């Protein structure tokens, strides 16, 4: 009732509520192609399969808790010019996440009555919408410092302060400016030089990160949904998994992406893991043993190597030979003391993938809005537009990766942190090259792992990293997932929920006409011009790549 509550409800909501992160363990983080084995990415968008109640959470969700929160503490603030600068703010934060998830949303007219269940919202065009979030973040950018109150409901890391609030604003022009590059790029420069050049400054350093600060406390995955305070994140939450024998692993796109660059992040992000005592509370060290040495040397032994996961299937496909307990000798020694616990068959083929490190899956993990290293990301390829940004494209980049590197480093790493000389030689053997758009939207995915609507969001946009091609890698459908849809393409939306058809049925009904008739999720969004690109080959040293030439 007290709208500064309302600001940390709908603040806390963004990773924070359990009930949403279904689409982006299902969907979005495996369209992104940065995990694959577990069962839920593998039987969702693996399969490029459909279910209206796993597509529709973060709609449903969001505009239920955040967007009704937010929308009555904005009728509520007039007289708290800084608090209702800050609400608006963040209004326009999710509503780009729904738009970029959706296409067309509800949103000036979502108001009151909206909120309240009595009137039905028309769904403005995706157009309109990133019109609009320029002109409302200037308006907040400037309102920002004009009243004195302060903004006690501020869970971020901004902490109150109006000039950090004012250029997160600036970095959020910054990043939607460059969203419209390719279908308005004239308006997609002046909107981005406008805030690059703007008095009050954007995001420059890592000092001045936006992102949410979640809590040490312990998980509950469904249970209790009724009553969720959004303390935790729960991106890191169902990464983890409510099911030790479903954690989530890496895909072959990311190991891969890693690997072949020589990058430091390799054994950062994959690790292997023998979790069969593991908390479900909290993850610790102690029973999600670490065994990454031990199984690259029982590789290097026997001349083998990894196979990461590749997208469309589980760990339990493409079948990778399980090492004995015996290969490993932390887990020999156990499995001497405890054959039940520690000689488990199907725990030991898991270890044998590589897992995302439990650094990424805490309670306590930050729920990035947008960070330095993106900025840097979105200045690089300015320059290399011709925008009138100071420096060359080089140097923006370099502090790009240099910044995405010490994020891990500084937001997520528990051990074996990435030192000062791995960055330098990452650096120095990774330079913009031939295609510098490539390298950069490349560097800027692998940003953007635990950022999932912004990873989906920029690789649609600028159609890098080339990604695996779906349709020439293997399905499974003798082992129970259902291929429904003949167009294996990765989505480039979500479908709206099904309930709209009746609950709002005339705005729905012209939402889907707008896009040419049927709710497609293979239809590009306004500002997606072009289709993904994707790897001409995949043949890795061990494991499974493309299926052969005249095979399929
Ligand atoms: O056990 C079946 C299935 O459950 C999935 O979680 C459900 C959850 O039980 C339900 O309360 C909620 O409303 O929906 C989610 C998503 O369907 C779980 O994610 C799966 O692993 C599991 O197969
Ligand atoms: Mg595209």
């Amino acid at each position: 009732l007290d709208p500064n509550a309302q600001l940390t409800t709908s603040l806390l909501q963004t990773y924070g509520d359990f009930s949403l992160m279904d689409t982006y363990r299902n969907y979005i983080t495996g369209f992104t192609q940065h995990f694959a084995g577990g069962w839920n990415v593998t039987n969702y968008a693996g399969a490029v399969h459909h279910e209206d109640d796993i597509a529709r959470r973060i709609w449903d969700r969001y505009y239920e808790v955040a967007i009704k929160n937010l929308v009555d503490a904005i009728h509520k603030s007039e007289d708290k010019a800084n608090l209702n600068a800050a609400l608006r703010i963040h209004r326009v934060y999710l509503l780009s996440v729904l738009a970029d998830t959706y296409g067309d949303i509800p949103a000036s007219e979502a108001g009151l009555g909206y909120i309240s269940g009595i009137s039905n919202p028309k769904y403005d065009t995706v157009e309109d919408l990133y019109g609009w979030f320029f002109t409302e973040l200037d308006a907040c950018e400037q309102q920002l410092g004009t009243g004195t109150d302060h903004i006690s409901g501020d869970v971020t890391s901004m902490g109150g302060d109006v000039a950090k609030w004012k250029k997160y604003a600036n970095s959020l022009r910054m990043r939607y400016a460059m969203r419209i590059s390719d279908v308005n790029p004239s308006k997609g420069q002046e909107e981005f030089e406008k805030a690059m050049n703007h008095a009050d400054g954007y995001i420059a350093s890592a000092a001045d990160d936006a992102y949410i600060k979640y809590a040490d406390s312990p998980y509950t995955y469904y249970d209790g949904a009724n009553d969720y305070d959004f303390r935790t994140n729960a991106l890191g939450e169902i990464l983890y998994g409510q099911d030790p024998s479903s954690p989530t692993f890496v895909s072959s796109t990311l190991f891969y992406q890693l690997q072949n660059t020589g990058d430091p992040r390799l054994y950062r992000i994959c690790r292997h893991y023998y979790n069969i005592k593991r908390s479900q509370v909290k993850p610790d060290k102690e029973q999600n043993i670490d065994l990454t040495d031990e199984v690259l040397a029982y590789f290097q032994r026997n001349n083998i190597g990894e196979e990461p996961c590749n997208t469309g299937s589980a760990w339990y496909e493409n079948w990778m030979n399980v090492a004995d307990a015996a290969e490993f000798p932390t887990l020999a020694k156990l499995a001497e003391q405890d054959a039940n616990s520690y000689d488990n068959s199907d725990y030991r083929a898991r270890l044998m993938r590589p897992c995302l490190n439990i650094d990424f899956e805490m309670p306590s993990c930050p729920g990035i809005l947008i960070t330095s290293a993106e900025v840097d990301f979105l200045l690089a390829e300015a320059k290399t537009k011709g925008w009138n940004v100071s420096g060359d494209a080089e140097s923006h980049y370099e502090a790009g990766v240099r910044a995405s590197m010490e994020m891990l480093n500084n937001y997520y790493l528990t051990s074996n942190k990435i030192s000062e000389d791995e960055i330098n030689a990452f650096i120095a053997n990774n330079q913009l090259g031939e295609n510098p758009k490539q390298t950069i939207n490349t560097q800027a995915w692998i940003l953007h792992m635990m950022n999932p609507s912004e990873a989906w969001a920029n690789m649609r946009r600028s159609d890098y990293p080339a990604l695996l091609d779906r349709s020439r890698l293997a399905t499974f459908p003798g082992d129970g997932f259902v291929y429904d849809d003949p167009n294996m393409s990765m989505p480039t939306r979500l479908r709206y929920p099904e309930l709209e058809g009746q609950y709002n049925s005339v705005n729905y009904k012209a939402a889907i006409e707008r896009m040419g008739g049927t709710d497609d999720w293979h239809k590009k969004l306004w500002w997606d011009k072009s289709d993904v690109n994707v790897q001409g080959d995949f043949n890795p040293p061990y494991g499974k790549g493309y299926i052969k030439i005249g095979s399929g």
